């Protein structure tokens, strides 16, 4: 299939060169997979989700996305126009308040919830979790993410927006999950993107159009925006049987676009998420 006039990030992850505008992808579109977006929530009513999004857990007085960040990230996973895997099921877990903030105790609680909750749900192609969040180094938080991965979930977490080594941030610094850095439409490493040896893959992250609260859209920037590209891609490939939850991050990095980003510091991988879809 092909989406003409797609957001540059969708076009990037189906192309061996930047500057293109059509998103080529296998029509399976992540059908039969599930992706937990662990964030400020998801505005499930958004027409862009086509009824494929629901909330399943909140840790605050409401489960509504009063910020937009979570709806923006979910839209990159599986919205019709802004999504990598357009037929995947989205599940919202609100560990972040409407200001974008979340306690670590709460985020750990959310990850443990996902590992268990996946057993209530019909996800015959497998389960992904997208964690566009993080903070300073915490070994409990890294531990929480490794548990979720070990439980059978493909975890992707943002590398961070500190323009620093991600070794000092969490869950970015957990070796067993997929840590996603951000690039721009010109294949530069994004100005804010963290880096370092913990990084596994890069995804589109600067000026990313996606869904927003109030039935709307907007472009924003962050490694929070690169993560759902990789999360959505993992669900896409799993639906296709190309890879499993435990091996998707390695699969994505072995088949990425290699050596094509600029301003990658020494000791950080130069790999850009890529679907290698050949019609």
């Amino acid at each position: 299939a092909a989406q003409t006039n797609a957001p540059w990030g969708l076009a990037r992850i189906s192309s061996t060169s930047p500057g293109t505008s059509t998103y080529y992808y296998d029509e399976s579109a992540g059908q039969g997979s599930c992706v937990y977006v662990i964030d400020t929530g998801i505005e499930a009513s958004h027409p862009e989700f086509e009824g494929r999004a629901q909330m399943v857990k909140t840790y605050y007085y409401s489960s509504r996305d009063g910020n937009g960040h979570g709806t923006h990230c979910a839209g990159t996973v599986g919205s019709r126009t802004y999504g990598v895997a357009k037929k995947t099921q989205l599940f919202g877990v609100k560990v972040l308040d409407d200001n974008g903030s979340g306690q670590y105790s709460t985020i750990i609680a959310g990850m443990d919830f996902v590992a268990s909750d996946k057993n209530n749900r019909n996800c015959p192609k497998g389960v992904v979790a997208s964690l566009s969040l993080g903070g300073g180094y915490s070994s409990s938080v890294n531990s929480a993410a490794a548990r979720l991965q070990s439980s059978g979930v493909m975890v992707a977490v943002a590398a961070g927006n500190n323009n620093a080594d991600a070794r000092n941030y969490s869950p970015a610094s957990e070796p067993s999950v997929c840590t996603v850095g951000a690039s721009d439409r010109y294949d530069r490493r994004s100005s804010f993107s963290n880096y370092g040896s913990v990084l596994d893959i890069f995804g589109p992250g600067t000026d990313i159009l996606s869904t927003w609260i109030g039935g709307s859209t907007r472009s924003i920037s962050g490694t929070s925006m690169a993560t759902p590209h990789v999360a959505g891609l993992a669900a896409y490939l799993m639906t296709l049987g190309k890879t499993t939850a435990a091996s998707a991050c390695r699969y994505i990095a072995d088949t990425a676009n290699k050596g094509d980003l600029s301003n990658i510091p020494f000791g950080t991988v130069n790999l850009l998420a890529y679907n290698n879809y050949q019609a």
